[PDB]
């Protein structure tokens, strides 16, 4: 058998191929030649040196039960949960702030929530680490929702006046 | 039914009592006040504060197709590998020394190897980060198995003489 | 001169030795052969195979501006804050509960505050993630401080009783 | 004293206002509303909710003898080593590749190196993860710097011909 330390194999009937059966753990394909799902590396140097298949490292940031989470070959990480994104879901998904790598999911990525009536261009996204979005002139608030303590007219959509 | 929002319930027959059946993800049970496997928390406060059910934190060092990974309360990894051990998975097993943060499997914990001649008591343990073993008089290497320049006799489990 | 690219070295007077002076970032010593305060390795290979020097990696739980935080030739760290201790700042001191890699230092070590009258054997130390402390008969709260509803004298020190 | 716990102040002499002197360890200012160089948050809540000043968080990225490593308010890591780069020290800085995270230095960021004979464009950066280059048409290596088997004149500039 053409498959490594432990893999049995196979000849299919509908083409007559030989195929690896029990690929040695965190590998898989006709020749034990991918990383398995939820792997990743080139366990073979089928494209460039060997590297050994290792579990997805995506900042715990994905669902155990999914499938597909990380690119097979690089590592980049496809299926981040809770708002979480960037090559390793260590990065909040645009218009979202925080930290991804906080541990309780409720901390890590919060929507900005821009007040349009008082955000710069009706922006969506806000600073990543404090939330602040881009206000107006004379508004305040995280969400830029309120005018200043003696402005008035939010709504005018341009800053509050006086 | 008495399940959280967007679990639907079934009156079981075989005893007849009404149990939850499309618990939101990550959590399990009759009511779905567990957490799911390769999550750990407590989704309805049921013995603390309510902790939102969270995947295992193992610093990746943790089959993603196994079962029972970590403790769904706690948190703490049971079936940690690449011969990591710890907590989280954030040390190397006894008689293992290395990195279990390093990314690649084969740097993170290798075995001590220590040579029983050379090795002080017989030890199997080494030195954690360096592998170092304890070497009794006039021995030398990492692993305690060969003489020092000048000295012979290692065999006689105490140390080289002159 | 007998030091790295780089380094000048000096003549001293006081006994006639040369010495290094300019050794290169992250590495000091008479011969550039230790690594520098904050760092860790082994430059030269002096004690088993050349470690490149590299700062401490203690999870962030050092002060920046504290001097000797780690061990120089193995990483280990000797200055925990915030409570946290272990091998990497990686757990929480004795008598402490928490997630040492929490973000906010407040969030890291609690204290566990086991009550003495209500903890077995009066403990000082609790369950290091969940913060429960072992109570005795009928007694409950996470640190054992009051009965169970309808059981009574918890000064007794044995439990309440009915 | 206008000072938080601790702090003692002085009335200075040069225009007379009072500044506070023996600031908590990790906040810096004249009150003490400043987190100290190495840390970052916002310690008296003066720009949005109170944020205990804690140690930088660049993944152990940075020199722990520089000074301004981090942002005081979000964060940001401004200098981080290694040919890293990213919000926190968490990439690798264009035209480099590999694994920012690596515990040896030298495993970090390597440069992508491209040959500019082979490369399409002559672009100077590669893949991140892997560092191969793109490369022309019959072009092989990481590099692009060498023809496929049976093809001749890298030097083309346009991919090798037979």
């Amino acid at each position: 058998c053409p498959c490594p330390g432990g893999s049995s194999c196979a000849i299919v009937p509908k083409t007559k191929e030989v195929v690896c059966t029990h690929c040695p753990t965190g590998t898989a394909g006709k020749r034990c030649e991918l990383c398995d799902d939820g792997y990743f590396g080139d366990p073979l140097g089928s494209n460039g040196p060997v590297r050994l298949c290792r579990p997805c490292q995506c900042n715990d940031n994905i669902d155990p039960n999914a499938v597909g989470n990380c690119n097979r070959l690089t590592g980049e990480c496809l299926k981040c949960i809770y708002n979480t994104a960037g090559f390793y879901c260590d990065r909040c998904k645009e218009g979202f702030f925080g930290n991804p790598l906080a541990p309780n999911p409720a901390d890590k990525c919060k929507a900005c929530a821009c007040n349009p009536y008082g955000t710069v261009q009706q922006q969506s996204s806000c600073n990543p680490v404090t939330g602040q979005c881009q206000c107006l002139p004379h508004v305040s608030g995280r969400d830029c929702g309120t005018c200043d303590p003696g402005y008035y007219n939010l709504q005018s959509g341009q800053g509050c006046e006086r």
